[PDB]
C-alpha cells in the first residue's frame, strides 16, 4: 500500500466524517471513488486534481514525501500517471518527473510515450543538454498527436526564450497557445492555463505594460495551489514595482520568501531579487551574495560598489566579469554598470543596443535614465525609445 | 498615317524593306507587306513597329503612333501592348483614351489590362487611396501573369512617390517576370521597369554600386526616353555624396536627352540644384518664382550654404505653411537644424528619414551631428536601429 492511503485510513479510524470533507475537498460529489481507491490497489481517481487536493488538504506538510510514493507507483500508461508527469515538472520536482519520464519513453501506451519525449525534450533543453535548433527538430520528428502536447512544446520554447533573455518570438508564440482544445485531461488544462498567465505576466513585464503584468500573475495566483506558481508570481508583482514603489516591491518579495522558507532554490531567487530592488534605489544592500561568481551576483555587487562610490572594488568586480560569457539582456546590464563607473555616454548606448536586441522595454529603463542625468537631448532619448532592432 | 509614310518612303528607296525588316527583327520583309498591304493587319510583337518608327521617324514617333494606336482594334494584342508602350512613355492622352476603351470591350484579357493600368492612373494622380487601390485591384481577382506583375508594380511606383520605402523591396522580389510567355514586348519593358525600380530601391537602401548597375542595366535594355531619363536621374543621384563632377555629368547627359520635354528637363535641373547645394556650391539651378516644397527647401538650403540666415528664415516660414510628406518633413528638420544649429532638429529630421526608410538622404542629418561632436556610438546605434 501506497504511504498516502495508509495514512488516509489510520486517520479514518480515528475520525469517521472525513470521508466527505475528502469528497468536498476533490470535488468527488459521492464518496464511493474514494472508497474505490482506498480498498483496491491500482484504483485511480478521473481526475488527478482529487488526491492533489487531499493531500493539499490534510498532509501539506508531507505533501512532497507522499506523492512522491503515490507518483512514482501509479501504473505508467495511464491517465493518472500522465497528470502526474505534469503534477512533477510544474512543482520542480525533477526527481519523480525524470524517473516518470524515462518509465513513459520506454512504456507501451502512446499517448504516455509522446507525454514523455517531450517533456523530455523540455528537460533536456532546460539544462543546456540540446540547442534550441535539436529541441525543435525532436519535437517535428515526434509527430505529436495530442493537444496537451502541441501546447507544452510551444510552453518549453517560451521557457527557453524567457530564460535566455529572447523576448521577441514570445508574444507570437504565446498566441498560438489554445488550451481549449484540452479535452481528455483537465488536471493539466487547469495547471498550463496557469503557466500562460505566469508567462503573460512576464511577457507584459518585458513590453513594460506594467499594470497588465500584475493582473496577470494575480489571475495566475487566484488559479492556482501550486507553490511554484505562486512564487514566480509574487516574484514578478514585486519585480513590475521595481521602478516605481520600493515598499510595495519589498512586501511582495518578502512574501515569497515566507511562503518558500524550505526551499533554498526559491529562497535565493527573492533573495536575489530584493538584492536588484536594493541596488536599484541605491540603499544599503543586505542581500548581496559575495561567495558567488554568477554573473547575476556579480554584478549586483559591482552596483551597489558603484553606488556607494567604491570604484576600485566595483572595477575589481567589473575586471572578474569581463572575463565570463554573457547572453545580450546580461550584457546590456554590464554595460549599463560600465556606464555608470566610467560616466561614458558609449557605455550606455552600448547597454541600449543590447536592451533593444533581447526586446527588454523595462530594464533600459536604467540606460535611459542615466543618459538623461547627463543632459542628453530628450528628443534622441525619444527617438531611441522608438526605433527597434531587426 | 504611319502607312501612308512608309510607302512614301517605300516609293523613293526600296532597299528601307530589308532594313526595316531586321530593325523590327522579322527575319523576311513579309510581315511588313502584310503590314503596309492589308489595313489592321499587327505584327506578332508590338517592338517590331516601335523599332521601326526609331529608325526612320524619330522626328515625328509621338504623333505617328499617336495615331497608330488610337486606330487598333482594342481587344487585340497589340493594342495591349499599346497600352505598355503609351504608359511607358506617360502618354496619358493615349493610353487614358485606350484605358477608358478597353474596360468596355468585350475581350477579357484586355478587360484586365486597361482596369489594372486604370487604378495605376487612379493611384498615380491621388484619385484614389493606395488602399483602395488594393481592393479594387483584389476585387479583380487577376488571372493574367502580366497583370499580376504590374499590379505590384503600380503600387512600387505608388511607394517611391509617396516615400514609403520600406515596403518595396519584399514587393518586388515577388515579381517573377518568366511567367510572361504571351507579349514579350511587356516583359521586355516592364524588364527595364524592373531594372529601373530596382536601382531606385537600392539607392533607397545606401547600396550605391548595386544602384549603378541596375541602372547601367536599364540602359543597355531600353530605347525609351523615360527609363533613360530615370536611369541617369537615378546614377547621377548615387553619386551625389561622393563624385561631384561624375554626378553632374550624369544630370547634363539626362538633361541633354530631355531639352524638349518641360517635365524631364524640370526634373534635372531640381537634381542639378539639389547637387550644387550638397557640396555647397554656388547655385545657378535654383528656382525663385515657385512654391513646391522641393524649389523652396533648395532656396533655404543654398542661403543656409551661404550664411544668409535672414532669407533662409523667411523661405522656412512660407515651407512652415504648407504640407509635408514624411521624407519632405525630413529635409524640412534637417535644414532647420542647420539654421538653428539644434541637434534636435536633426534627430527630428533622422525620425521621419527612419520612418520612410531612406537610408541615403539620412546621412544629412547624420554628418551635422558628427560635427557637432555627437558621440559616435549613438550614431551607431542611430545608424542600424530602424523604425517600426
Amino acid at each position: 500500500m501506497e504511504l498516502i492511503r495508509i495514512a488516509m485510513k489510520k486517520d479514518l479510524e480515528n475520525d469517521n466524517s472525513l470521508m466527505n470533507k475528502w469528497a468536498t475537498v476533490a470535488g468527488l460529489k459521492n464518496p464511493n471513488p474514494l472508497y474505490d481507491f482506498l480498498n483496491h490497489d491500482g484504483k485511480t481517481f478521473n481526475e488527478f486534481s482529487s488526491i492533489v487536493n487531499i493531500v493539499k488538504s490534510q498532509y501539506p506538510d508531507r505533501e512532497y514525501e507522499l506523492m512522491k510514493d503515490y507518483c512514482l507507483n501509479l501504473d505508467v500508461k495511464t491517465k493518472a500517471a500522465r497528470s502526474a508527469l505534469e503534477y512533477a515538472d510544474a512543482n520542480m520536482f525533477f526527481e519523480i518527473e525524470d524517473v516518470l519520464i524515462d518509465s513513459m519513453i520506454s512504456c507501451s501506451n502512446m499517448k504516455s510515450k509522446e507525454y514523455g519525449k517531450v517533456y523530455k525534450i523540455h528537460r533536456e533543453l532546460s539544462n543546456s543538454v540540446i540547442t534550441e535548433f535539436e529541441a525543435v527538430k525532436r519535437l517535428g520528428k515526434l509527430n505529436i498527436k495530442t493537444p496537451e502536447m502541441n501546447s507544452f512544446s510551444r510552453l518549453l520554447l517560451l521557457y527557453h526564450y524567457l530564460s535566455t533573455g529572447n523576448f521577441s518570438p514570445m508574444a507570437q508564440l504565446i498566441k498560438q497557445i489554445d488550451l481549449s482544445e484540452i479535452s481528455e485531461n483537465m488536471y493539466i488544462r487547469n495547471t498550463y492555463q496557469t503557466r500562460v498567465h505566469v508567462l503573460m505576466s512576464n511577457i507584459k513585464l518585458n513590453e513594460n505594460s506594467l499594470e497588465e503584468c500584475r493582473e496577470y500573475s494575480k489571475k495566475a495566483l487566484e488559479s492556482t495551489n501550486i507553490l511554484r506558481f505562486q512564487v514566480f508570481s509574487y516574484l514578478t508583482i514585486g519585480n513590475s514595482l521595481l521602478f516605481s514603489n520600493y515598499e510595495l516591491a519589498q512586501e511582495n518579495f518578502l512574501k515569497g520568501l515566507s511562503i518558500s522558507v524550505q526551499n533554498e532554490n526559491y529562497n535565493m531567487i527573492f533573495q536575489q531579487a530584493l538584492c536588484f530592488l536594493n541596488n536599484v534605489w541605491r540603499k544599503e544592500n543586505k542581500w548581496i551574495n559575495f561567495e558567488s561568481d554568477s554573473i547575476m551576483d556579480l554584478q549586483e555587487q559591482a552596483h551597489c560598489f558603484i553606488n556607494f562610490n567604491e570604484n576600485s572594488k566595483a572595477k575589481e568586480v567589473l575586471d572578474k566579469l569581463d572575463l565570463l560569457v554573457h547572453n545580450d539582456n546580461e550584457l546590456a546590464m554590464h554595460y549599463y554598470l560600465k556606464g555608470r563607473l566610467e560616466q561614458n555616454k558609449a557605455c550606455f548606448y552600448s547597454s541600449i543596443e543590447y536592451f533593444k536586441k533581447s526586446n527588454d522595454k523595462f530594464l533600459i529603463r536604467l540606460p535611459l535614465l542615466e543618459l538623461q542625468k547627463m543632459g542628453e537631448n530628450q528628443k534622441l532619448l525619444e527617438l531611441l525609445l522608438l526605433l527597434e532592432y531587426a
